[PDB]
């Protein structure tokens, strides 16, 4: 119901430079140098290839959602460039997605890091709930790493802002990641902040298992059935009953019985105060470079 | 021009407990335990004594401003309690005001800390500028320490929100700290975000001198004259010309020539990247406790 006065910055092609590829849709690492600004901002540039009115339609919708959010735990969209193919310019997250990061650094990841990430993600998600936004694609692959102590939620490709009175969202078609979906979503294509909570649970499970694939080797087709019998992801070896209990609660069939993001922040913060009691792990020129987080135009 | 939909929480006397005195106006350290919430939030309680309709008028105005701000670098007001004397309930800042903190720890304060504080304060101030709010009392004594790596701006007792079209604020009477005021303020009682910048400068100078008193031993009466001749605070021994130049620019007579908070964030962030190049310093049961920063009701 309130007016979205967010600003959409249009960037000049000549203002930034692509330094190297980060993926191939294609994403580049590069630098944005606002003319006459005297700063160099590290960025990720997502361009996309053979122009399709359908594909341009999608990225503009993602740009719209990203331009409308502003929280320390949500990815910052710097602007867009209107070249043949529209490119999204974001803040560079040096360490990549969190799923790959826990896989690559298992042996160096302590309980303090795991719990802090859980807290940060819950803060980002609580913020989106406040903005009446439903992510619909929360997963460890969609959380990025600015620094090991600072992650942010990303990928607003499925995100849906809700209407003033719209309590839930009814999708129609389209492939949504099945292993991260609430049961009400799979069966009735219904999405809510509470279904994001369910995905929060899987995401935490992915982290606690250091990057394991949920329901590994189980046809997505069967998933709906497995969850109906009452089966759920198993307790990660490093998890105390306290942590697993939280995950399980995010997987309750009754959406309203699952925890609220604001509560997940409180619980995980408490545990983050004494990490070892909750997770048991063995061994526990760039002169003018300025991070986008410090560049407020 | 936009509606301030901030929420004002009214707290029950029985919900929190005063643990000890922090000052004597009187401020106590204590714990807030929202009934049936299962959390304990460390807080500062400011009560004030012999009820005066004039004094209650003032604190409610401070409560109003504090309830309307929400930024990581601005003090969080949890709520108020309507007892004989109205008490403001804030987040406890364990380490006290920054002025006393730099005085007490001179020998342990490195360049990295100094510059990071400068950045944080500029972020808090930039945020207030966005909220069209003029602090009017920025000083090292009015910046609090949550942790040595995290400070927040406080004391909204003089703060003034501006009208949709009100470009500046014309005070009438009242004692405002002279040694931290812009020249246009002292001479014409005019205040703006740009006059807050001037006070930002003095604040940075207080930090760089580890808590020295500005214009020490100089009758406040004379100040207006000194500043007119062109005199300003001296270059702190640890400051490179780069840092001092910034301070001096905040003390330009032409308000519009002084830097903007958004710029101060950029400059100090750059310096914070290689602290030693800019400041030269020799040697460079509480189970359910939850910080207010993690308690979002
Ligand atoms: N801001 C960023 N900084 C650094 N890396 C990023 C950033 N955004 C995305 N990436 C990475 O770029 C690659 C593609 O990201 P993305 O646009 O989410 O597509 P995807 O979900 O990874 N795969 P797909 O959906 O098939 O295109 C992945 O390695 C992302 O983690
Ligand atoms: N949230 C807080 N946490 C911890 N200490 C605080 C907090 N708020 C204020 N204080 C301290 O309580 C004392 C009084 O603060 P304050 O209400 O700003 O009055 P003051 O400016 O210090 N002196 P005065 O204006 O004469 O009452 C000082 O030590 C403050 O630093």
């Amino acid at each position: 119901e309130a007016p979205n006065q967010a600003l959409l910055r249009i960037l000049k092609e000549t203002e930034f430079k692509k330094i190297k590829v980060l993926s191939s849709g294609t994403v580049y690492k590069g630098l944005w140098i606002p003319e006459g600004e005297k700063v160099k901002i590290p960025v990720a540039i997502k361009e996309l290839e053979a122009t399709s009115p359908k594909a341009n339609k999608e990225i503009l919708d993602e740009a719209y959602v990203m331009a409308s959010v502003d929280n320390p735990h949500v990815c910052r969209l710097l602007g867009i460039c209107l070249t043949s193919t529209v490119q999204l310019i974001m803040q560079l997250m040096p360490f990549g997605c969190l799923l790959d990061y826990v896989r690559e650094h298992k042996d160096n990841i302590g309980s303090q890091y795991l719990l802090n990430w859980c807290v940060q993600i819950a803060k980002g998600m609580n913020y989106l709930e406040d903005r009446r936004l439903v992510h619909r694609d929360l997963a460890a692959r969609n959380v990025l790493v600015k620094t090991p102590q600072h992650v942010k939620i990303t990928d607003f490709g499925l995100a849906k802002l809700l209407g003033a009175e719209e309590k839930e969202y009814h999708a129609e078609g389209g492939k949504v990641p099945i292993k991260w979906m609430a049961l009400e979503s799979i069966l009735h294509r219904i999405y809510t902040h509470q279904s994001d909570v369910w995905s929060y649970g899987v995401t935490v499970w992915e982290l606690m298992t250091f990057g394991s694939k949920p329901y590994d080797g189980i046809p997505a087709s069967e998933i709906s059935s497995i969850l109906e019998k009452g089966e759920r992801l198993p307790q990660p070896p490093i998890c105390t009953i306290d942590v697993y209990m939280i995950m399980v609660k995010c997987w309750m069939i009754d959406a309203d019985s699952r925890p609220k993001f604001r509560e997940l922040i409180i619980e995980f913060s408490k545990m983050a105060r004494d990490p070892q009691r909750y997770l048991v792990i063995q061994g526990d020129d760039m002169d003018d470079v300025v991070d986008a987080d410090e560049y407020l135009i």
